[PDB]
């Protein structure tokens, strides 16, 4: 079997992607932001905090005749921005872009943190990490990809994200027309639960690149693109006027400036990242000053290949029996 559903950015930055889900019997249709630095399918709900649901599409298990609550399981969840989620079980159909999985876990929110309720467009997530990260207590879940990749025609999904525009998640498939040149794969260390590998460096602009070899994980989860202070530095040297800012949060540019691409490393092979990619606009609304798509991850722990980076490329999260990432340009 395979699956092909369209992803599209939820604002005009790029903030964050959402791909259509349909949910139980008869299908309820939610839009979930896919995360490949997480591991739990959790979902706004008829049982989520009536003050802390603001626009958002709602899974009601009640309406499903296929929905089974799950007794006794509860989830809780953090994630990096500090943002939470948390509530109760239910095992449902669940289908994406004509791909259906039978008995899938559906994590039902009870209550959501402030950033989650503000965001309209988010009906949830899909993670679709390693499933040692799932957070079902007492008994642990499966992914969606790993309850549906025994049956797909390939163990595979891809993620191609656009600039601006919409993209694609395809499973079980790789769409050899979407992409230029070859598919580069490299190791990935699932010890973390993560699609963790290694790039081989970088380059700024137009500079010479730089072999030096910088862990991190693809997270098609997180916005920006987070690397170590030393690159974030050599490459906002580059942008006239560019500072880290303490009251903003980190690097911050003239909304004038011409921004260079950034190149990282996948074994011998490059994918570039254009400037523009790295522009996500005014601090607050009217200010001529611009927030930057790359950040340090020093106060994180470890090195965030996110949407920035991931959106430059075709990429293959590859689960064969030794899990492996692949990368083209396109
Ligand atoms: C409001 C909001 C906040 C965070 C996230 C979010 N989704 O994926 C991630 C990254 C970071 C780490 O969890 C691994 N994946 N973060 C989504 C939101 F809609």
């Amino acid at each position: 079997s395979t699956g092909s559903a369209t992803t599209t950015p939820i604002d005009s930055l790029d903030d964050a992607y959402i791909t259509p889900v349909q949910i139980g019997t008869p299908a309820q249709t939610l839009n979930l932001d896919f995360d490949t630095g997480s591991s739990d399918l959790w979902v706004f709900s008829s049982e989520t905090t009536a003050s802390e649901v603001d626009g958002q599409t709602i899974y009601t298990p009640s309406k499903s005749t296929t929905a089974k609550l799950l007794s006794g399981a509860t989830w809780s969840i953090s994630y990096g921005d500090g943002s939470s989620s948390s509530g109760d079980v239910y095992t449902d159909t669940v289908s994406v872009g004509g791909l259906t999985v039978t008995g899938q876990a559906v994590e039902s929110a009870k209550k959501v943190s402030s950033s989650f309720t503000e965001d309209s467009t988010i009906d949830g997530l899909l993670g679709l990490a390693f499933s040692t990260l799932n957070t079902v207590s007492p008994t642990q879940q499966k992914t969606f990809f790993d309850n549906a990749k025994a049956s797909l025609d390939s163990p595979v999904f891809t993620a191609d994200l656009g600039y601006h525009a919409p993209g694609t998640y395809n499973f079980g498939f790789i769409d050899t027309t979407a992409y230029t040149g070859s598919i580069t794969y490299t190791a990935v260390s699932t010890k973390q639960g993560f699609w963790e590998w290694t790039s081989t460096g970088y380059a700024v602009g137009s500079g010479t690149f730089k072999s030096t070899s910088i862990d991190g994980i693809a997270d098609t989860g997180t916005t920006l693109l987070y690397l170590p202070a030393t690159v974030v530095s050599a490459y906002w040297a580059q942008v006239s006027g560019a500072k880290s800012s303490s009251s903003v949060g980190g690097y911050v540019f003239p909304c004038s400036a011409t921004l260079p691409s950034f190149t990282f490393g996948v074994g011998s092979a490059r994918i570039v990242i254009p400037g523009d990619y790295i522009d996500f606009g005014p601090i607050s609304t009217g200010s001529s000053s611009c927030f930057g798509g790359i950040q340090s991850s020093a106060g994180i722990g470890i090195n965030i290949f996110g949407d920035v980076a991931l959106k430059a490329a075709f990429v293959v999260f590859n689960g064969a029996t030794t899990p492996t990432l692949g990368f083209a340009s396109k």
